[PDB]
């Protein structure tokens, strides 16, 4: 169930690196394909006829590479960093936005020059010390979900606990936590679960853990020390989403009582998809009941890429409103952090 790749790609200075070497033994010990790959932003030969084989295989391929690229992107309203750990994912949610990110590929790739990442990340905190500089993990990737192959995450949970001025935050669909349940936290960790209603994971969420599989892992987390939080997204439309959308949060009430919920956090998301968004996704997910719509819709221009289209204010503000009263119905004190 944790998640293993099929099929393995390393760049060949990766095994310079002490977790390329691991890896490179770990799953030559398991008998599984590895290949070499000069860049792990070109990786050739994933096997597949059709453009869906290519897309479902690259799923299940992993490649171990080392992250070349010093500066870290802004990740507002969420960090002010994203820590560059991994990118991709092994999950097939048919909404999920890295579909259509720039330069975004379909295999999951893990960096092994932690050493540089962090020693970067220390510079970043030092430029802005004495205020607090936040990173997100889980901006291109479900950092947890593929984490047990790399303890990468529990390093850079204990590098930041070790620092004054750092924090970390991430989000995940996936339960498999339990190997860093003892990491040395220190406070200085947010760890989130993205949650939705029973419609929306249903239809949309396949290749993730389960709602119940998501909150049991959220009261280890919390159980272990860790700062607990939740991520409302992708917020959509669907019919009946009032009374889903409600019964998410009653339910969520029910699986977290008896919890000390005094600084508890939510983020709030509605569904966002951008022009190639239909195209891609038909694709890749022939029968998804995803409304891709965009006559219905407000389209925000982009910036120095392309824009996106979210729901028309009034629609917005609609699920702002409900969703923050529900928060304080089954949640008082907690604090939402955003809409967006
Ligand atoms: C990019 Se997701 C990476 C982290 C992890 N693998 C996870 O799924 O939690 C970060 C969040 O953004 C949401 N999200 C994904 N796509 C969309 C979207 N199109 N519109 C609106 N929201 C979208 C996901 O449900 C997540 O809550
Ligand atoms: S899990 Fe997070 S990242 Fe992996 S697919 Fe679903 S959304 Fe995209």
């Amino acid at each position: 169930k944790p998640f293993v790749p099929k099929l393995v790609y390393f760049e060949p200075e990766a095994l310079s690196y002490p977790l390329g070497k691991e890896l490179y033994e770990k799953f030559t010990q398991m008998g599984i394909k590895i290949r070499e790959t000069t860049s792990h932003n070109q990786v050739r030969g994933i096997p597949g006829e059709t453009e869906l084989a290519r897309y479902r295989n690259a799923k299940s391929t992993l490649v171990v590479g080392v992250r070349r690229t010093l500066k870290f992107d802004s990740c507002k309203p969420s960090a002010e960093y994203a820590i560059p750990l991994a990118t991709g994912c092994m999950g097939h949610c048919h909404y999920c936005y890295l579909q259509t990110t720039l330069g975004s590929k379909p295999y999951i790739r893990v960096y092994v020059n932690l050493d540089d990442i962090f020693a970067q990340a220390q510079k970043y905190i030092n430029e802005r010390a004495p205020e607090i500089t936040r990173f997100e993990a889980a901006a291109t990737s479900d950092i947890v979900g593929i984490d047990h192959l790399t303890h990468s995450l529990k390093k850079a949970i204990e590098f930041i606990g070790a620092t004054d001025y750092g924090r970390l935050r991430f989000v995940t669909k996936y339960e498999h936590v339990d190997h860093l349940l003892d990491a040395r936290h220190n406070g200085k960790t947010r760890f989130r679960f993205s949650i939705n209603s029973r419609y929306v994971i249903n239809h949309f969420e396949p290749g993730t853990s389960s709602f119940d599989g998501r909150l049991a892992a959220a009261r280890k987390v919390a159980g272990a020390g860790y700062k607990l939080g939740f991520v409302v997204a992708p917020i959509y439309r669907h019919e009946g989403w009032e009374r889903g959308y409600f019964e998410l949060f009653q339910e969520l009430a029910r699986q977290l009582e008896g919890m000390d919920l005094s600084d508890l956090t939510f983020e709030l998301i509605q569904h966002r998809f951008t022009k190639p968004a239909k195209r891609v996704i038909e694709q890749r997910y022939p029968k998804t009941r995803l409304d891709l719509d965009e006559t219905k819709r407000k389209y925000k221009w982009g910036r120095y890429g392309i824009g996106k289209y979210v729901y028309r204010d009034e629609e917005a503000k609609e699920l702002e409103d409900t969703m923050r009263r529900y928060i304080e119905q089954f949640f008082p004190g907690a604090y939402v952090q955003y809409f967006t």
